[PDB]
């Protein structure tokens, strides 16, 4: 009674002799309601699709049939791909209604009947929770699901659209050599780690714990694709730099380490009172600077002083644990007062501990630039394996499975969600072959050497937690920021003009508001939470299996009202967009000789003083390294493209104009701020703008590189 | 009877065949008059002939008899019979039952075509005037009276002629009225030393400007980025080449002395305030003071004069400033604060900014670009301060007097001859190619065509002969305090000086070496005043080559050994060690005011986006480095060489060698001190040692020689 043409949009991209002529593509409608007689669902209904046009790289197919005026709405498309070859389906159109046409949003490959011969379901732009699915929608959603989970076991073949965890055992590469061997990351209490996509390759027969090398790594198929030599600059880059993560407020005095003093020497910080304040005295003495909020650190001591001894048995590099202390001065910017450095007790050796400060004789200055030089290859190793590797990369892939596994593609968290997680896993896939494996490219140029990966490991368990991941809860937990109702953002900061900070809380409260207007339309109150069972599922296992190793803290959020969801959300959200983007470099990455003052020879203390240009070139990377660094370093903006399914709803399609607008103010007020003689820690002589967190250039909307 | 004298003359390498044709005429010149009759003996002599040659050198050989009455020979005379002149080394007389004498030379003779006067030299053996050979009173005063000359006429190549002029020789009037310079000396407005006369037409478009030349005459024989670094900035007051300048600070809070109807408010803008938020973790403002830790570049009185004017010239600017420096417990400086001053002009107030080490970005740059600026000042400064006019310009007037009014045969004539060579030549160099107009001076540092002009300033306002001396010129700076127990009786506010330890050294060496030689000719005062070449010589000094300085009160009396002792070591000191420390980089011009003086909108804007090109166009360009540094690209050394009178005395003999050896042990003893880790100062991560004062090779030269 009602005559349908299918048109069917596929991309190019560049057995098939006996492909089925004429009949590419099977393509069957599902009524979204069940057969009211009887409660079962209908049958679908179909034909085969035959090539139609080609213009530009994008192929036309098209399906002509009857449906009968009783059939229901169409509430999904089945398609079956006939051919030997992979096809990239755009989208589905369905004219010949008179409600006018249905679009169904495809963006998927879909892959040869003789790879796999299920089905493949597209649903229509509308969301809906589990419990408000349409009837004939019911069966067809979970058995969906229960496709991408797969079943546990098998290599996984390039077609397979199966998301399931693993931990990290593919890393080292115990067969090409013994010495490529490496430590699994996730599952023990030594080396806790996030879970990472399930590749299910042979385990290996020199190392049996790990999983063999490939130059493929599989991925479900649609996840395919010297300034710092100015104290000044050196200070400003820990509020507006590539690493703005790490700075945090002193509390304790004097500083004293929590190490075992058996094993570590005096805990006790070598920083003395009378070393800051012959620096700071013209403004404050120390106890005034500590009660007013003024003092601020860089401590790396703790968590690297246990690697020192391992690492320096490497060739070509060393270790310290180290400290760097600044003060908030008179223009709030800060004045660097000194770098601590540390060498626990090894061979027979007392542990040795120098404190550097800016200098106005020459050896103390010169002290001081290969201190910096230390400290500056700590930081960047941190900022590379931490703040960026471990906190975007990595704790967000085990999200990404969960969500695929969980939440129904038709669900509306994963269509909020999904924009964010594009091409992460295969960047993480990436990173698992050529940068974080052994002999890598990290492994290769920085600091720690095989040891580097392990030391992300323990940043994951000594500190990682989801609650402080979102910008309120980092800023609060490092001291920066207390709660205050009456400051702009809620929040009171000790480092007033904070760029990284001030530019980040305005993202922060434009995605919270617009995931709350999103939540809001589709949850209205708690018990709608607590009855999704795709969602309660969703967050049990990113818990549970994504981040196994912490199952068990007490600092997971519940989820049982729309504002634990927003808080969830926001937080993803954020670390995926202005989070990745403000990690995203003249800095060193490695530091290959110990300072000159450590345990010196009378020839080697006087060859430094004769050429100190020669030592700081020993001690830098090498051109090589540094250019390895670089050149390995390699779509739309947040808030330009709609998705689909936020166009379609015209609700959801007003909240996200008001999202694109607020963000087009903040690049506004950004410009604005970077225009302000008053905050020194973005404008400047010679200070580059403050750019990287400014929307529309520009802020990614997921991790991409 | 007789005696048979060889007579040998040693001559170093005009047409061939005059060279080979002709010879000389030696005579020999009695020391003693005629004892019957009081009147001189006629000298003695023959013809030459050429007797060998070897190695660059013609030896001409004179034979003749002597009467055994003759007596003492106290001269020998020369007269070249070539037609062009000749350098004469030394002449040997053999034949005698004593032996040898040697008559040292070391002269060019002229050709007889040019002055057929007959040339004298003297024996080894020096002489007061009173206790001059009879026969030998006549030829000393007439060489004298030859060495004058008469104060007229254009002085020609051949000319043995010393007298005084004005700097009227620098401008070029005869180009363009904008070439035109000031007469220097001579006037209330523009004091100076005088120089070497040489007697050219004056101009007919200035009659006060002798016109310029492309050769200029002496007498014939008178012929041939770290600073980036606080650390290195504030050192190199102490061990850079312009260790003359730093200051105890004395009043507080510094003050202008100029006049403020003109100059503006003289209250210095540096603040208690502002030095106490820097040294406050080491002592209060009040306590660095009581306790010399307080010290000063003082350039503002003397430049805010010129600062008009200068900014009136395209490429350059000026300010008066000053920087102050903090002594802190390590004896090492710490630079506080650089304070820059424009004096009201075109009826604009009074501007005067400080600058200081910052801790952020814009306040940094603006320390960097006052930092350049002061140092186009410093370096200016040094250039036409404390090298040119302290060491060359108040010499010559030394080397003209001793000349003029010091027989050759006098003591003190044969302690400072070799101290004065090639400066009469440099100097003339000098007024042809560097201080002249469009000079490379003029051409590449910060005043322009008021550059010698500045000089002329500071010796109207600030030199003095009796602070030349290095004990003096610390005392007076407030770096030193006599103190009887202390190192040279000195007690220094800044221990670790290198400049000021090692230079003192090098004083007491020198000291004792002249007071030796003093006492050996000089035994009590009434020899002093007696000597009439020696206080006809001092005379000359104050009222003829410093003229414009003639009725000071501070000119040392010469009446007592121990006078003449102090104007010796002084001028010694200066040609040898003052000058090695200023002479054997920073820029010479700053070219932009600074970005913080009357800003616009745009201008501020244009150097915060890029205040590298900033720097770079107020940096000197690569030309006028260029010019600098190939002109800046250009003998034996203090204790090395013994002068032949010097040589001929056992007991000046003896006191050289204890001169030498001194300066051997000062030379180790510099060595240590480079290697002092206490010595932070000169001995550091990079830090080059202090080699500029050591002995025997960067080399103290006995003269001032470039
Ligand atoms: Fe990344
Ligand atoms: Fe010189």
């Amino acid at each position: 009674s009602v005559s349908v043409k299918a048109t069917v949009t596929v991309k190019l991209t560049v057995d098939d002799v006996s492909d089925w002529l004429g009949k590419t593509l099977l393509l069957e409608v599902v009524s979204s309601e069940v057969d009211p007689k009887t409660g079962l669902e209908k049958k679908p209904i179909g034909a085969y699709a035959h090539r139609a046009a080609e213009k530009d790289g994008e192929v036309t197919y098209e399906s002509d049939f009857v449906i009968p005026d009783d059939f229901g709405e169409i509430g999904a498309v089945l398609v079956q791909n006939e051919h030997h070859k992979e096809m990239y389906l755009r989208y589905i159109v369905l004219d010949g209604f008179p409600n006018g046409p249905i679009e169904f949003n495809c963006s998927s490959w879909v892959a040869s009947k003789f790879d796999d011969p299920q089905k493949r379901v597209f649903f229509t732009n509308k969301s809906y929770l589990p419990l408000e699915t349409p009837s004939g929608l019911k069966e067809i959603r979970e058995k969906e699901l229960v496709t991408l989970r797969g079943n546990g076991q098998g290599e996984r073949k390039s077609y397979d659209r199966i998301y399931d965890y693993d931990v990290y055992d593919d890393l080292g590469d115990p067969d090409s050599s013994p010495e490529l061997t490496r430590p699994v990351l996730g599952g023990s209490k030594q080396y806790p780690y996030p879970r990472r996509c399930r590749t299910g390759r042979p385990m290996s027969k020199i190392d049996p714990k790990a999983e063999t090398r490939s130059s493929t790594v599989y991925v479900p198929r649609d996840e395919a694709f010297f300034s710092w030599f100015r104290d000044e600059e050196f200070s400003r880059q820990t509020l507006a730099g590539l690493n703005p993560y790490s700075i945090q407020l002193v509390k304790e005095w004097p500083l004293k380490s929590t190490l075992d003093p058996k094993i570590y020497g005096p805990p006790e910080s070598a920083i003395t009172t009378e070393i800051v304040e012959r620096e700071i005295k013209g403004f404050m003495t120390v106890d005034e600077a500590l009660k007013q909020k003024k003092l601020f650190i860089i401590d790396y001591h703790d968590i690297l002083l246990p690697y020192v001894s391992e690492v320096r048995q490497i060739k070509g590099t060393t270790l310290y644990g180290s400290r760097a202390l600044f003060f908030l001065g008179p223009d709030n910017t800060l004045k660097p007062l000194a770098i601590e450095l540390v060498r626990p007790p090894m061979d027979g050796k007392p542990q040795w501990k120098q404190v550097f400060t800016p200098s106005w004789e020459a050896t103390g200055s010169w002290l001081w630039k290969l201190a910096k030089t230390h400290f500056l290859a700590h930081d960047a190793g941190y900022h590379q394996l931490v703040s960026h590797w471990l906190r975007t990369h990595c704790v967000t892939e085990p999200y990404i499975i969960a969500t695929n596994r969980q939440l129904s593609a038709m669900h509306p968290i994963y269509r909020l969600l999904h924009p964010h997680f594009r091409y992460t896993m295969e960047i993480n896939a990436l990173a698992r072959e050529a940068l974080i494996n052994a002999d890598g490219i990290i492994e290769s140029a920085f600091t720690p050497g095989k040891y580097s990966t392990e030391i992300s490991s323990a940043a994951y368990g000594l500190q990682w937690r989801f609650d402080t991941q979102g910008l309120p809860a980092d800023l609060i937990s490092r001291g920066i920021a207390v709660e205050d109702p009456s400051s702009p953002h809620g929040l009171k900061l000790a480092i007033p003009d904070y760029p990284f900070a001030n530019d980040g809380l305005l993202l922060w409260d434009a995605i919270k508001e617009w995931v709350t207007d999103y939540v809001n339309f589709f949850y209205k109150d708690a018990s709608m939470v607590k009855s999704d069972a795709e969602l309660q599922a969703w967050w049990t296992e990113i818990r549970t299996r994504g981040h196994e190793d912490k199952k068990d803290e007490t600092w997971w959020p519940d989820l049982k009202t729309p504002q634990d969801l927003i808080g969830i959300v926001t937080t993803m959200v954020w670390v995926t967009s202005g989070h990745h983007a403000a990690v995203n470099p003249n800095r060193p990455t490695i530091a290959r000789t110990n300072l000159p003052s450590e345990d010196p020879t009378e020839e080697g203390w006087r060859r430094f003083l004769h050429k100190p240009e020669n030592e700081l070139l020993a001690c830098l990377p090498t051109q090589l390294q540094a250019a390895k660094v670089l050149t390995v370093l390699d779509e739309e903006y947040l808030g330009e493209h709609l998705e689909p399914a936020w166009g379609a709803d015209p609700l959801i399609k007003a909240a996200f104009e008001r999202f694109s607008g607020r963000l087009k103010e903040i690049e506004g007020i950004i410009d604005a701020r970077n225009e302000d003689k008053n905050l020194k820690n973005r404008h400047g002589a010679g200070v580059v703008p403050y750019e990287l967190l400014k929307p529309f250039s520009g802020v990614p909307y997921s991790i991409s590189i």
